[PDB]
């Protein structure tokens, strides 16, 4: 049913499943925009494949060939099957457009699924090659961040009564994690552009290329005179393929700019979460995180992403907002907060 | 079966699934009226698509073409398939109404599903872009609210024996959350109006536009004299489409006023929950929450929504009701309550 | 299978599913008679729809038209499909009863499902609009009730060795909850009466209205002389529809008095649970709950319903029964009970 | 459906299921590259088998034989069935290419599944023969490693206020675990090369080898003159087999170099995790793990793999990175860490 495909591929959490493992519990490891780009770019061709053969659009078989009236039911079935298998053998069939459109019309579902798989590959390589490293580092950085905030509030309360920073400075040096990231993004962009080219070509087909003339006259049927010289076959469901092909092309050409934008990782590093903790006195008062094609920018993005899960950040952010209001003071209201755990 | 679709799409919690995650446990993040508007506007076209092809309304195929009696079974099948695929190729078919109604009759399920997806998009953007921010803020505000009530009752009991307010004042300034909200609501309204226009057009079709004349005379069949010049084809299940189209149009034109009403976020801010805590002496005695196209109004709505889950509010509300009765006193009965946790 | 439908729709807890949420755990929020009225009034048309197309009653298609013997298999299929789609187009078909019975015979399942949905709507509005308010209030009232009993037994034991009442007095004033309740009940009664009228009309159809004469002579077939002027079509499964229609009408006309009886909410307030606690000295010795079209009567009904879950009520009730026996004394046996938790 | 196969065989965790047992919880026991090599090499032929008979590529039966028009429906069915069963009996059928291509065309799915099973066997032998030994040893080594780090930090803190090494030296001697490992890898490589040879042969078939002449003239039909001497049969879905055969060959010839690379187990031992603990004073300052076709190299690889799960390693690694930054000192920041458990 058309509605079941809808549920399964848009309304269900298809490819939105969190890692079924206690190792990554609430850690994202994939920027939300990357997750949605992958979800669209991969699930859309699958949904389109499923729609192209929905029982309420499909009339029946994919090919029909109009045998003579003298032919029995089984002879007509033979003609259909032979011509279907003969879209490959170029000698038997004669079409105005050529054989390549016939190939493309027969194997449209396979090509769309191939594009889905190729678009799924780079996210897989990211999830299996570079995800655990950043998961461990980000989790450790968040724990140390919490410890730093605890030290600051403990010092403030005691007055009333930077290992993580250096690790960040270290990550500022290496660029393994960023070349991996932009390589997956670049491959996604390349595959999306190749898919756009292919779909634009396919939609541009003559729309009469689904009609080809086929001849079952190889072998001993060559001498058979009860068999006409050639049959008029038509590939049903090519119009559906071309309509779905233009839909896919529209979505992919809208999606490509998003991938290109993600390609600029430093530009996206904005709304510095580190600034909030920099407001705290104990932590060094510097952003110390921007302006480079280095793993530090990646870690900044992933910190902005997974930073909402730590309650210490939440408290410090609301304190910074009150500072924007500018009514009280940071240490007094922080001691009033009482949000250590 | 018709009853299975009924269960699945009205009696099951379809699109009423709470977030399967410990991050949002009992926090709504979507106003009930918005949830029901989305549920209707999205599930209704899906239920209608499923009904239009229920096995007890569907007679069989979607098209039938009345080949000559001389035609064999397979030749008639060829005619049906060719004309079905030929509702796209405008040269072959000749209809009194035109080709656009034929296109619309073939692809009615796809268009309804497209409307379902487009109506599902704005709630998705809300759930993924702006939901976590408000979830964290609302949860923190409720925790701080409980702490304020605990301080008030502790002071009262001790006599017997405003960080959250400033955060609210801060939210009164920014308008990111409200422009996001009214943008999703406005897109929902725009898509619903476009869908109403389309369905009103479709239901207005001639009801004889499902009869078209089709001609399988391209290619080598042009010289074929055993093939009549043209066939009388009829698109079955167009009457069902038009009946379901008017049902959908009725529901959507009833739904549009609800969306417009939700568009006025300040007007909906009523029955101030903040007033109850304002009755408490320790908290500032002011509503300090109304009258603006600012994130404060949104937070007021979401507070009214998720406010029942905190037991402290429940106790203070029953105390306010007793005040409406006006028998005892607030602090004495509050100390009698003993509802700290 | 007929037995699977039986299990699913009578023997399973269909629409008897308790709220899958920790917010309402054991709280009913719907009077048992209302639950059964909704279950019947909604599930019966669905079960009837499923039965009308059970594989052991259905002979095959829904319509058959008796084409001439000269017609091929596919021409006969065209005739069936055309006439099926032509029960809408009034110009083609000529029936003795009219076109409205033909419409009604084709769309009987849809009309029954429409009635099921309309009857499901008022319980949905109750469950989503007014259920949480009463859930919170009733739960709080029960907790306070338990606290009052604990205070009474503690005072009695100490001798050996009314916030909830005022909240009840407050609820005696407002009438929002009761107008909502009687509005849902009144809409259920109105829809049930409209459904009874429709089913009584439908069962009164001529029983020969399923035979109509149909003519496939529009378009180019008008000039076709191999096509007879008109065909004798018959809508199979109309007798089944009418039999199931009278079954549904019988059940609904038996159900309407039950809805009317529920409409008198004060009359149903009986066997005062408050009287038991009134027997206790510490609580005020008054029922203080009856005789009004006010939310207090609703709360009385829901208290009588959800009152069995509190063990304190159970103990006090057995003490009251012993008082009916009149052997010992209330405080002594209450202290002997030892049922604080 | 083509999309269901996609989900099941690429997007689901097919053969990525962690051991459903509390014995191995988070221990990998299979290097990630080996896991992906097995997953590809085994799941690809299964996905290809499922695709070759997808309902949207399959026209119908696998063979059709073009009986005379005089033949009834059942006689034609007999011809199809006889020739299908007669691709084995070499006497009846006469083909230009020979009988071996006919055998190969009939049993292509079975051969692909045979390759899948043979490629699944070596990982099974590894999982059942040698996995528990290394699981127990690695887990014990990690526990002892943690104890060594705890002793070092305890000594450092006390100043402020090698059983696992010898087991490693012992493992440096035996070579049972490494000959088992390279034997499974070598069998995987051998089977992959044999499969590549077979698929390259199969794709090189004449593409007209699917047309064979078949004769139902054994037994009493020999004297039957109503039966023609021979029939023209065609094996449909051979073009699909050859296309999928070249896809499989491409993937396997890309996969073989990966297996060969895994075959060099010492070369892969890189980024010594032991070096980090060697930086600690209490542990012996030596890698003492490299350069041999001995079980020590295997244990090094598996240690690098399962080493992220121990938090002690994480702390020591970030300390080593800070040493790379060279700001503070190892013992002071280690005592500051406070990551014993
Ligand atoms: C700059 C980076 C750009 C990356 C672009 C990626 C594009 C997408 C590719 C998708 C391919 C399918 C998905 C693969 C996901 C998993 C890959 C993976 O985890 O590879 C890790 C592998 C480990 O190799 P190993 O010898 O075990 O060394 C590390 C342990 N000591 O690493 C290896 O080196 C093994 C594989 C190659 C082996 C050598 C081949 C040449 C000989
Ligand atoms: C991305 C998908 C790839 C599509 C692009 C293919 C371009 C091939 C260009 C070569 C064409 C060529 O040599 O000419 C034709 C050969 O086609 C052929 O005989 C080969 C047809 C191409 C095969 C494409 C089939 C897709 C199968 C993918 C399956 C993937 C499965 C994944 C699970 C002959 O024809 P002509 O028209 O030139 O003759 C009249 C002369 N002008
Ligand atoms: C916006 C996307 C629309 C793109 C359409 C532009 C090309 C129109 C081509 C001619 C117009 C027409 O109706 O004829 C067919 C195209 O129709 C079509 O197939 C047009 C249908 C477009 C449907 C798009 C609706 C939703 C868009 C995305 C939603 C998300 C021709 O057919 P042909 O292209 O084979 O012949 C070669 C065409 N030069
Ligand atoms: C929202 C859905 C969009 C419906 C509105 C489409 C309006 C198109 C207006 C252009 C019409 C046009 O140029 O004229 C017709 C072209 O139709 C065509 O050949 C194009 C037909 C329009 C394509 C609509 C098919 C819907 C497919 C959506 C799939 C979405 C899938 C989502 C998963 C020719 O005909 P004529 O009658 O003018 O000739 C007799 C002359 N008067
Ligand atoms: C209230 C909604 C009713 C709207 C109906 C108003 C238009 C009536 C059109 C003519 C009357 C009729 O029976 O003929 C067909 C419409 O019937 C129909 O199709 C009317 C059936 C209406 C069923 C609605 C019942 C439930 C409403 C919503 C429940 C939730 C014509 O057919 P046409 O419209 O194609 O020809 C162009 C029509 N000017
Ligand atoms: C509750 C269900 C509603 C049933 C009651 C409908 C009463 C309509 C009265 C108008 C009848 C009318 O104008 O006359 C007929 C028009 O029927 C028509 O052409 C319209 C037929 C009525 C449409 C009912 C179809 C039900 C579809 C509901 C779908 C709901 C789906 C929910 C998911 C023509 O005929 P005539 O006999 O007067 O001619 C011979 C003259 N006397
Ligand atoms: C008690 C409910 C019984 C109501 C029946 C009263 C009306 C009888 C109508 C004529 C008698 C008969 O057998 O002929 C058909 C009705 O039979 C029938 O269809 C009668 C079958 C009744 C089955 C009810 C058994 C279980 C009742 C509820 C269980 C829960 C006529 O058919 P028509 O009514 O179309 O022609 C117009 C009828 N004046
Ligand atoms: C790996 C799969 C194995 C494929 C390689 C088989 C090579 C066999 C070579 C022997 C061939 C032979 O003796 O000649 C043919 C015999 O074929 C035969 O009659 C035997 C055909 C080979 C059987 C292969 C069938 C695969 C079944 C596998 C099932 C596995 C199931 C697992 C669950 C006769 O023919 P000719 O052409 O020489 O005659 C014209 C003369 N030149
Ligand atoms: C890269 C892989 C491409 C390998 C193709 C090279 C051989 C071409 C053979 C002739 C060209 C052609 O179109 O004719 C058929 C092959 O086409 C085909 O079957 C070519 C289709 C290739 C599809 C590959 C697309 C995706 C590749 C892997 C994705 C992962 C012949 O057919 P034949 O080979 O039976 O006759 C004996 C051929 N000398
Ligand atoms: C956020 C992570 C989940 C994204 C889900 C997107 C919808 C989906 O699962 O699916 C959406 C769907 C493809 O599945 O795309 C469609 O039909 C709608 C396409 C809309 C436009 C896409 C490009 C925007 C730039
Ligand atoms: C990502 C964006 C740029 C994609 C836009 C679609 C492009 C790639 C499409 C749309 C129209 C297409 C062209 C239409 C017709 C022809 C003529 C043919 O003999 C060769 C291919 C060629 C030249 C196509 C190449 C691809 C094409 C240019
Ligand atoms: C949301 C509300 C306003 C929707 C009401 C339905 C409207 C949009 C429908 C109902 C009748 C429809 C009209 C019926 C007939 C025609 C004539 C045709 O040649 C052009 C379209 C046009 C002019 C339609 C436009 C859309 C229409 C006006
Ligand atoms: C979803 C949105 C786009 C729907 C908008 C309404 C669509 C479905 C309908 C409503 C009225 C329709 C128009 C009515 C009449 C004509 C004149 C004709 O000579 C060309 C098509 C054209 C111009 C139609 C195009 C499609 C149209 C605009
Ligand atoms: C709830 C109770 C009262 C329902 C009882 C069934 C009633 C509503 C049924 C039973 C018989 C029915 C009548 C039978 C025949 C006709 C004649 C027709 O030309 C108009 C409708 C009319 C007049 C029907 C109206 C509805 C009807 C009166
Ligand atoms: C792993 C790599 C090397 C695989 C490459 C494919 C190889 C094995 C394939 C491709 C072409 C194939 C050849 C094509 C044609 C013939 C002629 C035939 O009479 C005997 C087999 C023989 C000689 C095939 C042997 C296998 C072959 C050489």
């Amino acid at each position: 049913a058309i509605a079941q495909l809808a549920t399964e591929y848009v309304f269900s959490d298809f490819l939105l499943k969190e890692p079924t493992e206690p190792k990554f519990k609430g850690l994202r490891l994939e920027l939300a925009v990357d997750k949605m780009v992958t979800c669209i770019a991969v699930g859309l061709p699958l949904l389109l494949i499923s729609l192209a053969f929905a029982q309420e659009i499909s009339i029946g078989t994919q090919i029909s060939c109009f045998s003579p009236s003298s032919f029995s039911w089984r002879q007509a079935a033979f003609v259909d099957s032979y011509c279907w298998a003969a879209v490959q053998q170029k000698n038997s069939l004669q079409s105005e457009s050529g054989n390549l459109p016939l190939w493309l019309h027969k194997f449209f579902p396979y090509i769309l699924l191939l594009f889905a798989i190729l678009l799924y590959l780079p996210p897989l390589f990211w999830r299996f090659a570079a995800a655990p490293h950043i998961c461990s580092d980000l989790k450790f950085i968040m724990e140390e961040l919490d410890k730093v905030y605890n030290r600051a509030i403990k010092a403030a309360k005691s007055a009333r009564d930077p290992i993580v920073e250096q690790y960040l400075k270290t990550k500022k040096n290496s660029n393994n994690l960023i070349i991996k990231y932009i390589s997956c993004r670049l491959l996604t962009l390349i595959i999306i552009l190749l898919a756009c080219i292919y779909l634009g070509y396919y939609f541009s087909l003559s729309s009469l290329s689904d009609e080809f003339v086929c001849s079952i006259k190889s072998g001993i049927l060559r001498a058979d005179s009860t068999v006409p010289d050639q049959f008029q076959c038509k590939l049903i469901a090519v119009g559906i393929f071309q309509l779905l092909s233009v839909i896919n092309l529209v979505v992919y050409v809208l999606l490509a700019p998003v991938v290109v934008y993600t390609l600029f990782v430093p530009f996206r590093q904005k709304t510095d979460v580190l600034k909030v903790y920099e407001i705290l006195p104990t932590f060094d008062v510097l952003h110390f995180k921007s302006e480079g094609y280095n793993d530090l920018s990646l870690y900044n993005l992933f910190l902005e992403e997974n930073i909402s899960e730590v309650k210490s950040y939440k408290c410090l952010k609301v304190l910074e907002n009150i500072k924007s209001s500018g009514q009280g003071i940071d240490p007094m209201l922080l001691l009033t907060n009482l949000g250590m755990i």
